[PDB]
RNA sequence: CGUCGUCAGCUCGUGCCGUGAGGUGUUGGGUUAAGUCCCGCAACGAGCGCAACCCCCGCCGUUAGUUGCCAGCGGUUCGG
C-alpha cells in the first residue's frame, strides 16, 4: 500500500534546529538542511501501518491530532473518511488525562443540537437566541471531531509530536500508544509507531495520513478510492 | 446590626505543575459600572458575589368615574 517516490513528495527538513536523538533516521544535511533517510522512513511505515492495521480490524479508534496550519484542514479529511474523532483546531488540555470533565461539554454539543432543531420555545428572550447559537458555534469550531469519542482511543496519531508534545505526554499518561508522523525538529523515543518524514509540507502530511486513512478502510470494510487533496 | 464595600472580588470540582507550602484556572491583549463581555491560554467547567428578576418616578395605551375631574350644552342663589 505503501509507495517508494516519496522523495517526489517530502524528504524531510529543516536545519541545525534538530533534536539529536533523531540521529538515527537521518541520511545526510544538504541545502543547510537535514535530509531524512528515505529507506529508514520505510522500515518504519512498515512497522507503524502493521500497527495500524491490526487496530481497525479489532475496531479499534485513532485519535487524529494536528493543529499547525499545514495538517489543520488535511486531517478535518482523512480522519472523517474513517469517522474516526480528530482535534483540527486548538488543543484543549485534558482531553484524554480528563476526558470525562471535557466530554461534559459534548452532551452540551449536543444539548444544543437538540435545543436549536426547534422548538422547546423561540418565546426565549430575544438575545439569549442569539446568546446561545455564539456559543453552539464555539463549541463546533474546537469538538466537531472530537464528539466521535466517546472513550478513550486505543491509539492516537499525530502530526507534530513536538508541537503537540502536551497530546503525546497525555496519552503516554494513560498508555495510549502513539502514532506520528515527525521530522527533525523533534524526539523519536518519544514515539511507539514513528514517521520519519517532512511535517510542515502538505505534499507529505497528505501522502502519509492519505494511505493511513486508505489502510484503515481496507482493511476495516470496504476499499475506496481517491480522497481530496489540495493541488 | 456596623465596617472594609456596591469594592470586584472569594472559592470549588477534576485535570495539569511542584518533594512541599502552593501554583494553574482567576494570569495574559481589548473592553466594561463590574471575575462585564471578547479574543488568547494546560486547562475545562461549576459555585457564591456582578448583573438581571422587585418597588419608585419619566412616555404612551387599556380597565375603571365617586367622595375626584369640567371641555361643550342647559340652567346657576353667583359655590362643578
Ligand atoms: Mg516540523
Ligand atoms: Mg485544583
Ligand atoms: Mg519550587
Ligand atoms: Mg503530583
Ligand atoms: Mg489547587
Ligand atoms: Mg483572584
Ligand atoms: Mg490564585
Ligand atoms: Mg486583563
Ligand atoms: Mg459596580
Ligand atoms: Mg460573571
Ligand atoms: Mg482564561
Ligand atoms: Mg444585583
Amino acid at each position: 500500500v505503501k509507495e517508494l517516490l516519496e522523495a517526489g513528495v517530502h524528504f524531510g527538513h529543516e536545519r541545525k534546529r534538530w533534536n539529536p536523538k533523531f540521529a538515527r533516521y537521518i541520511y545526510a544535511e544538504r541545502n543547510g538542511i537535514h535530509i531524512i533517510d528515505l529507506q529508514k522512513t520505510m522500515e518504519e511505515l512498515e512497522r507503524t501501518f502493521r500497527f495500524i492495521e491490526d487496530l481497525a480490524m479489532r475496531g479499534g479508534t485513532i485519535l487524529f491530532v494536528g493543529t499547525k496550519k499545514q495538517a489543520q484542514d488535511i486531517v478535518r479529511m482523512e480522519a472523517e473518511r474513517a469517522g474516526m474523532p480528530y482535534v483540527n483546531q486548538r488543543w484543549l488540555g485534558g482531553m484524554l488525562t480528563n476526558f470525562k470533565t471535557i466530554s461534559q461539554r459534548v452532551h452540551r454539543l449536543e444539548e444544543l443540537e437538540a435545543l436549536f432543531a426547534s422548538p422547546e420555545i423561540e418565546e426565549r428572550p430575544k438575545k439569549e437566541q442569539v446568546r446561545l447559537k455564539h456559543e453552539l458555534e464555539r463549541l463546533q469550531k474546537y469538538l466537531s471531531g472530537f464528539r466521535l469519542l466517546k472513550r478513550l482511543p486505543d491509539a492516537i496519531f499525530v502530526v507534530d509530536p513536538t508541537k503537540e508534545a502536551i497530546a503525546v505526554r497525555e496519552a503516554r499518561k494513560l498508555f495510549i500508544p502513539v502514532i506520528a508522523l515527525a521530522d527533525t525538529d523533534s524526539d523519536p523515543d518519544l514515539v511507539d509507531y514513528i514517521i520519519p518524514g517532512n511535517d510542515d509540507a502538505i505534499r507529505s502530511i497528505q501522502l502519509i495520513l492519505s494511505r493511513a486513512v486508505d489502510l484503515i478502510i481496507q482493511a476495516r470494510g470496504g476499499v475506496v478510492e481517491p480522497s481530496p487533496s489540495y493541488a
